[PDB]
This record gives structure tokens, sequence and C-alpha cells, in this order.
């Protein structure tokens, strides 16, 4: 069974800001993306300094990144602590309803769209690129499950069937058609390289075959 959801309504205002602006720089999206994966396995390693058992669920602590030009989608995994499906229906474990209202009056200050993580909330950024988002999950404390958005005011939430992961969270960019820049290896290492250089866990580039 699959259910939906409606956005709480800063969070689809939000979303129709990122969507509707003309903002270029559009490539922060990805450094966003990173620094959640890496917030989320500095929370299960904390975790596991007083109870080792919780890397039952996979001891290495790493991110992909893996572009599929075929389907268009550039997908960021990480083997963090992962969300129950009370976190992901509250803003993916964000605070997203009081990081919304600082950041459009920060945006009325004279910040810029790049400021987006600052206010907890730089996952949105994706709406950037993608048109649509998937994000599978999985926490120790709970099932597999994936959510889904293509903006437009809902969410859907369902138990997932695919390949079980063990223990973190994937996000899945379906690329809009314009946007496939982010698909090129020389692309996504330019970014990695200015934005994340001193991320302390292994990012590894996937390569396709062609
Ligand atoms: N990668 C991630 N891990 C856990 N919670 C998240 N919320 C948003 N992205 C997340």
């Amino acid at each position: 069974e699959v259910e939906t959801f409606a956005f709480q309504a800063e969070i689809a205002q939000l979303m129709s800001l990122i969507i509707n602006t003309f903002y270029s720089n559009k490539e922060i999206f990805l450094r966003e993306l990173i620094s959640n994966s890496s917030d989320a396995l500095d929370k299960i390693r904390y975790e596991s300094l007083t109870d080792p058992s919780k890397l039952d669920s996979g001891k290495e602590l790493h991110i992909n990144l893996i572009p599929n030009k075929q389907d268009r989608t550039l997908t960021i995994v990480d083997t963090g602590i992962g969300m129950t499906k009370a976190d992901l229906i509250n803003n993916l474990g964000t605070i997203a309803k009081s990081g919304t209202k600082a950041f459009m009056e920060a945006l009325q200050a004279g910040a810029d769209i790049s400021m987006i993580g600052q206010f907890g909330v730089g996952f949105y950024s994706a709406y950037l690129v993608a048109e649509k988002v998937t994000v599978i999950t999985k926490h120790n404390d709970d099932e597999q499950y994936a959510w889904e958005s293509s903006a437009g005011g809902s969410f859907t939430v369902r138990t997932d069937t695919g390949e079980p992961m063990g223990r973190g969270t994937k996000v899945i960019l379906h690329l809009k058609e314009d946007q496939t820049e982010y698909l090129e290896e020389r692309r996504i290492k330019e970014i990695v390289k200015k934005h994340s250089q001193f991320i302390g866990y292994p990012i590894t580039l996937f390569v396709e075959k062609e």
C-alpha cells in the first residue's frame, strides 16, 4: 500500500520557489546532499561508540555517487543512520518548517539560494536539477521505505520491496532534460573537488558501461 501525504504549506512554498526561481549556480545541490550524507554517517558513528551492535547492519561508512545516463538519474548512496518512517514524514529528519521561515527571511536580508544548507533544508536544493526525487532508506529500528515526490504539493511513502540496503539512504535524482551535465564524470569530479574536498568519508564515483 502507498500512503499519500500533503506537504506542510511552508515546504510547498519553499519547493515552488526553488523550482521557479532563475538561479544559474545549480551545482550546489550536490554539495548539500553530500553534506547531509556526511551528517548521517557521523550520527551512526557516534551511536556506535557506546553500542557497537549498531554497526551489525554494515560496518563500512562511505558515500557512493552513481550516474546512469540511460535512466537519466544520479544516485547518492550513504551507509549512514537512515530514516524511520516518522523521520520521512517529518520532512526527512529536518526542522523544515522553522528552517524554511528563517531561510526566506534571509533571502530578503541579502542572502542567496546557495546558503540554503545553513537553514537545515539543503535537501530541497535537489529540485534545482530534478523533476522527481526518490529516497530509499533503512534505519536499524524500522523497515525499508521509499519516499517520492515530483513536487506539486504531495509526497508518497511505501514499504520498499527492492534490493535490501542493510542501513542507510539512497537519494535518486530524476534529472530534468536540460540538466544532464550532472551525469558527466568530469563535471561531477569538478563539483566534488570544489565543494566537498574535506568530507571525512570516502566518496566513490561509479563509472558507466557504454
Ligand atoms: N542522507 C540522509 N540521511 C539521513 N537523513 C536524511 N535526511 C535527508 N537526507 C538524509
